[PDB]
């Protein structure tokens, strides 16, 4: 049918909401005072990054045309500092060392997630306009 | 095959169990005194509720029999009531009105949620009936 | 196609990444003195323990050859062990009894949940052995 357009906007989607998350727990692993919490939380981003790695790796042969390749290009550019920094305030939290915990998730860590949400912004709505053409041609045969 | 029954089945038991762990979820964003992990947990909420309506996109038009759909519309009904004062104790908790947040906790959100509750317990019974008559259904076909 | 020695991977993957990411939430559950937040941990290893079960039903029926069902009838034994004490700690933290919690987290929480880690890494281990010998077979058809 036309699942292929449906799926990208929707991985492309859940990729943009769960980013959102993940900025909201890594201020939480700066800022929170319950050191097992704090545990868990990386914990969990060690999986998260697992998760999104894998929708990565199965959306990449999907975006073919030359916009969306070249912000999907961006995102993996700009990814690579997100995670750099998230670990680094991560890893200073675990080494007690808290007040540049957070020093890095004021200076580093939030620039670069803004990056990262105005890049899949574009790409989301790039994709959305992407979905209606190709419904209207879709539709242009399935009539006629 | 017969995957339809069996997806139902699936996607309710899921939902069911999701609102569970959403229902000690908005109880710790009204109690809890860990102002970071308040913020984490509101954003996850956030994200919760899209893969919620995801869900309720996805088995709308599987629901066709009478009795489900009476009580998947009153699911519907009962869930703007839920997330209407849901939303209300995240909203007042971050506002830094923490008493009412209790309060609303207490006053409107567990009634809400309790309904809610019922009507997926209900709706899940209803749905094992109705698989368990399909799978003799099948099997009187697969025999004959 | 050959998807599933790819989806067996998959799926023994997230679930070796599960356990690790649910060491850490029954860490919190003993030692955390978040008492809102320690019911939403429990609340959500209730939904996982569901999650991870549906998981296995899955691939039960996909793990046939000798050495791979000794080590996943070796983690079901394992298992029991890993859920009964993590159960307990959990309930014994709702009793209000955190210092036998934490006890039970350390004599036998952590050395069950050492042992299913290591056999979730020999069936990892296997069954990658396994997915490239397929892949090779899959080639050698496909080639001739």
């Amino acid at each position: 049918m036309m699942q292929e357009p449906l799926t990208k906007e929707r991985l492309i989607s859940d990729w943009n909401s769960n980013v959102s998350v993940a900025v909201a727990r890594t201020t939480a692993i700066a800022k929170s005072s319950d050191a097992s919490l704090v545990q868990f939380l990386a914990a969990d981003a060690a999986a998260t990054t697992k998760s999104t790695a894998n929708v990565l790796k199965q959306i990449e042969p999907l975006i073919t045309q030359p916009a969306e390749r070249e912000i999907l290009d961006k995102i993996m550019q700009v990814r690579k500092t997100y995670i750099a920094s998230r670990d680094k305030v991560s890893q200073l939290k675990a080494d007690g060392m808290a007040e540049e915990a957070e020093s890095t998730l004021i200076n580093s860590y939030v620039p670069a997630a803004q990056g990262y949400l105005k890049l899949l912004g574009e790409l989301l709505n790039l994709q959305r306009a992407s979905l209606d053409a190709k419904a209207a041609e879709v539709e242009q045969i399935e009539s006629s």
